[PDB]
């Protein structure tokens, strides 16, 4: 006689690959700065406000700071470098299913 | 007669590679920084403010300083680097299978 | 006659790989700073204000300073370097399933 | 006659992989600095406020200092150094299967 | 005639490996500063405010702090390494299955 | 009858005034040479070679060497000078005769 | 009769004012130099070589050598100099005869 | 009837002031040289070389040196003078005769 | 009759004033060198070589060596003086006759 | 009748002052080398070679050394000096008198 279905299906970030594979070399003579950056950051945020009040969703950032007032290299900097990675190799399947099926009904 | 199915379903953050293998390396002759950020944050906040009141949702972020008010180097700063990785790889299947199925019904 | 089913199925960072396996190194001569950071953070927050009153959700962050008033090289600073990693692999299957199935009803 | 079925499945962090395995190495000659930071959190916070009140969910955060004054290296800082990791491997199968299964009516 | 089925069903924090297996150097001349911070944390917290009252729910957080006002060095830092890990392997299955399985009804 | 008078009269070098009253005074900032160079030298030579032979007069000079290879100010070098002499004479007759004389006969 | 009057009258250096009565004063703030140099030198040399021979006449000379091969000034030099010579004179006959007679005969 | 008359007067080096008075003052901040030479040298030499024979008359000179290889300041020279003589001379005669007299016959 | 009348009247380095009167001071804040050098000499040398022979007059000479070959300062080297010399002369006749006199027949 | 006078009259070095009286001070703060070097000499020789031989007048000379090899100060040198001479003459005939009289015949 009477009937409701209601298939509310949500779905997110699924199968994401987001992490970040990466040799980091830094050879400085001097005094230098790297600053390698990556917050990976996944979120859902669901803010109802059904009657008076607030929602200071407020979440905290990321804040790197190097600060120097003085510095100094009163003499000589130098820096023979020969090599870095002397790789050999001397001798690849990735079969990489993401797969997803929604064999409903 | 009568009937009411809801069928709800919900879901987030579901096979998702978010790690980060990384060889990080730092050879300075004089006074450097390097600062690899990466926080991987992952979150599902969920506010309903129903009548009066607050939400004050406050996460505390990330926060690195370097400060050096000063620094001296009153000779030579010297390096002198022959190499740093000597791989000799003298010899792959990664069946990555990330499935997900909803047979309903 | 009457029926009402309610299948609220919620689920959440489900077969998430997060971690991150890193050879890290670090060979100064003088003195530098390495900051790795990596906060691994996986949350889920549920607030409901009902009625009158707070939801003061604040949750620290990471704090990391160097602070460095003085500091000095009052003569040479060398750093002579031969190698640092001699690996020498002279001889791989990975098969990752990461499966999940809701064949429901 | 009537019935109310009300299945409320609730699931989050699982078969999640968040362990960080990693080489850590720090030869200075100089004073130096390393910081490695990997605070691995998972939660699951439910605050529900039904009538007047406060939540003042405050959990502490991370906080690493690493303060000094003054710093001194009145001569000569050498670090001559060979190698670190001589490695000879002279010789793989990682059936990781995640499964997760809800085979439900 | 009448029936209530209510299966609520709550997990969390399931075969979740968060443990982190490291190798960890530290090979200074001088007067040098390494910190490793993994607070592995895992936590479910319930807060029901009911009538008025408080919730102060407050957890101390890490405090690691490394205060050194003066520090003198006032003639020569040597190091002279010849190497670390000096490891000679001459010869693996790790069927790590993480299983769940709910077959209800 | 006979006489033979012979008054060989023979004078040098006589009431000769060859010395030197001097305020000398040197304040340098940084690195400086002064070089005061007064030999007073009074002589007579004689020299009466009859038959053979040889006369290698030779008396020896002087000689003043200020050799300075490296010679470095790596920083600042200032002289704030507010006076040097500040002589306040707050109150002369010199008969200075020299006198010479021959009253032969 | 006969007579002979032979008055080989020899003088030399007589009466000679050859002193030098002389402040000196050196105020440097860095590494300087100051040489004086007065030898007063007063000779008569009579060298009569009659038959063979040799007259090797070789008085020696003054030598002054100041070397310094490295000399460094790594950081700041001040000399703040109020005054030297605050002299309050507050109150001269110099009747210098230098008298010489030959009242022969 | 006969008469021979000889008067050799030999005279050398008589009544002469060769004294020097000096105040001498030497304030350096830092490594400084003052060298001060004043040999006061008489002398009378008379070489009769009759027959055959030598004369070697080889007098030692003065030799001063100063030498200094390595020198370093690796930090703050500073030398803050207020004064060096403060002489209040709050009240002459130099009746000096040199005299010399032959009255001869 | 016969008369010889041989009057050999020799004279050298009659009333000479050769003496130095003299305030010396030396002071230095860091490592100096002050050389006063005042070797007074008088001689009076006859060499008569009447034969076959030698005359090897050699007098040995003032030799002054500093030699300082490594020298450090590692820190800061101040000197506040005030003053050196604070004389207060709150209150002269000098009859320096130097008579010779021959008054010969 | 007959007769021969013969007045050899020598004479040397007479009424000579070659004293030297001086107020000699040192204050250093670090490590100097102050060298006074005054050797007052007087001499008369006399070498009368008739036949063969020989005549090796050698007299010995002043050596003043100082050596010293390796000299360190590796912290602060202070020296504050307040006065040296604090004199306070509140209150001169000087008859000096060199005669020399040959009143002959």
């Amino acid at each position: 006689k009477v009937q409701i279905i209601n298939k509310k299906l949500d779905l997110s970030n699924v199968q994401s690959k987001c992490g970040s594979k990466d040799n980091i070399k830094h050879v400085p003579g001097g005094g230098s700065v790297q600053i390698v950056y990556k917050p990976v950051d996944l979120s859902k945020v669901t803010s109802k406000c059904g009657s008076l009040g607030n929602i200071h969703h407020k979440p905290g950032g990321g804040q790197v700071e190097v600060k120097s007032e003085k510095l100094d290299f009163k003499d000589r900097v130098q820096s023979k470098i020969g090599s870095l990675d002397n790789i050999t190799h001397v001798p690849n399947k990735k079969i990489e299913t993401h797969k997803l099926t929604f064999r409903e009904n």
